[PDB]
């Protein structure tokens, strides 16, 4: 893989030891960014963020700097707007904060909002260097409120992007076995890719362990929560002294993911074709993620078709191998249709969530339809 | 320079060369329907000699400038059976004998089933006299609507734009290898020869007043044109009869499905689709109604490095210049083409007992142009 594609041999798509300081130009921020809990439930956030002077992004000279200051700038924007999260919200981004999350956003070629990339894929560190990518050895930078399983949340999805990995480096010894016409080679890929998206299931268990239901839906869910078809938000957010006008984004999301989407493409299974809201929205988070993993995607596309080298060769074994990558991914989404009955479903329903689940059921329906043979 | 995979011509550039005008004898049918829309709209026959027909096989249609002919052919039918005579009475289902084939076709060469600019122009045109050059004077279209339309005119007009662009796409190459191999003088050349053919382009542009009448445009073709996504006289898309049980939405024909309209953004590193906004968003999702190689072209250039931030980078007048005027070349076709919809859409509208969508989306589009100059 190019490394203009900005994967990693050990953490894939995640952002490889992300920087935890910023400059000391940028004390303000950090400060605001690392005591999110404290100062919204001491109802001080809003004034914090207001008392600040507009600084310059030019001493974020280099893309980790650049890409910690992203996640501090959009988590305090998430406080910002949502404040304590139980309706009072704000409408306008002061130019102080606004400004320069947009500068810095456009250059990073991210909209301006907190996405998946942010506060999954930069938004960790080891304890220990030297000790392995467990959870145990590792933590998050930020989190929103006490209690709201950030941590957890957060992590977990980091350590999935990890797991998959290790599948995601075996893609060149797919196309490259298929231009070679080497079919043992390409079985044994295929094979392998499938034993990573297995394991990488049993990593996306632990959820259980660090993250709970109240704590997520009637807390975490809401600062993730973005300004695209929002009632809160019906027309978005003003980025005061940069956008005139208030611009709509969507709030974070699995379909941001990258390895949510290139196993689908690498395989033919081919979510974003025809017109649906799931192949428009998978469509649209490409636009959240970070260009080079963007260019990624729709590189593989570029690609010839795995699905029709498959089909077309008559090879039982080679179909198998495919459908056991199928398959992995089947079982990977209805793992996280139980997570979303768990985490969102069951909460909703006790007060006085079913469109991620209509969303997962049909990226499920889509999954398992492309199976050669049935699973 | 440009490979082969990316289906683009020297000569004609994103057009299909020399492309096909007959079909083998099998399709017959199909043929005589297209090839006299004319009449059979205007008498009321089209309808009913469409739904008489036999559903046909796609297998017989062996390379690929038959295959695309064939949606030319299919794609043409479609409009006049869903428009009929253009005034207002329509039809919700398209029947299964022209629908299944239609659709198996468009799934195989990877566009929507629906006519595209790459059926209608890129595909929809022959030289009267091969030994005679590339001139509105020596060609012509395959296939018209209606008497009195202006297809000829709108169509090769069109074609005649993509063909002098042609000449900057050969420069590409160039221009990256010069980046990559620091060759400064190279890259400012290469430059300034892009800055001159898009230049020539718009002149070429100017000819549409020679060949197109605003009446007929804006009351006939414009009809032809006209798609069913976000549309009120088939608000839930089409039913595409034996395909799919459900109606499924689809764009209409436009400009911003033309390559040659998004490929020099994309290589100045004019971020057309960044941000949420709707121009944006329709610029992505056009690129799925380009012919796949050409989707990939774009996704190629998007995933090699940036020639703006290598021109800003190197602190060299010339450079900002040579590129400036490749950037003011394009704020002037985009202003042109405002012009153009001025003339043969608000106007006529104005007198009629989306062209402010258009208008609209174009000057977004050009607004973002002139953001990128660098003086
Ligand atoms: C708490 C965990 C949960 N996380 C989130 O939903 C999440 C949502 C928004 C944000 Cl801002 C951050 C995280 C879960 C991760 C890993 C999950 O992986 C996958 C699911 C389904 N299919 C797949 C196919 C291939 C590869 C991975 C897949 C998606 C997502
Ligand atoms: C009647 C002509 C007009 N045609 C159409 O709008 C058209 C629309 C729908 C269909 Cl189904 C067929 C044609 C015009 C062509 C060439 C026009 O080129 C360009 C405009 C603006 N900017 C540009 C920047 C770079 C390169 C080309 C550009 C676009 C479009």
């Amino acid at each position: 893989i190019s490394k203009e594609y900005h994967i990693d041999e050990e953490v894939g798509f995640a952002l490889p030891n992300p920087q935890e300081n910023l400059p000391d130009f940028y004390n303000d921020w950090m400060f605001i960014a690392k005591h999110l809990p404290d100062l919204i439930e001491s109802g001080q956030l809003r004034e914090r963020v207001e008392k600040l002077n507009m600084l310059s992004i030019d001493h974020l000279t280099d893309h980790k700097s650049q890409r910690l200051a992203r996640l501090v700038l959009g988590c305090i924007t998430m406080a910002y707007v949502w404040g304590k999260g139980h309706g009072d919200v704000r409408k306008v981004l002061p130019r102080n904060i606004a400004v320069p999350y947009c500068q810095l956003s456009k250059k990073l070629e991210l909209p301006p909002i907190l996405v998946y990339a942010d506060c999954v894929l930069a938004n960790w560190k080891k304890k220990d260097p030297n000790k392995p990518l467990t959870y145990e050895n590792m933590d998050v930078l930020f989190s929103f409120r006490d209690g709201d399983c950030s941590k957890g949340f957060f992590l977990v999805s980091l350590l999935v992007e990890i797991a998959a990995a290790s599948a995601i480096k075996v893609i060149p010894t797919v196309f490259k076995a298929m231009q070679m016409q080497e079919r043992d080679t390409l079985l044994k890929a295929l094979l392998e890719i499938a034993s990573c998206l297995e394991k990488a299931l049993q990593v996306f268990h632990q959820i259980h362990d660090h993250v709970n239901p109240k704590a997520f839906f009637s807390v975490l869910r809401i600062y993730l929560s973005g300004w695209k078809g929002n009632p809160q938000l019906s027309d978005g957010l003003v980025y005061e002294g940069f956008w005139e006008d208030p611009k709509e984004f969507a709030g974070g999301s699995a379909g941001q993911s990258s390895v949510f989407q290139c196993f689908d493409v690498l395989l033919g299974i081919q979510q974003t074709a025809g017109g649906g809201h799931a192949a428009q929205f998978l469509q649209d988070m490409r636009r959240y993620m970070p260009p080079a993993h963007r260019n990624f995607l729709c590189s593989l596309e570029s690609n010839p078709s795995v699905r029709e080298f498959v089909l077309s060769k008559g090879d039982a074994g080679l179909r198998e191998a495919y459908d056991a990558c199928v398959k992995a991914l089947v079982s990977l989404r209805s793992y996280h249709l139980q997570i979303v009955t768990k985490y969102i479903l069951i909460p909703a329903s006790q007060q006085p969530g079913t469109d991620l689940m209509n969303f997962l059921k049909t990226v499920r329906s889509t999954t398992e339809k492309s199976l050669l043979k049935e699973g």
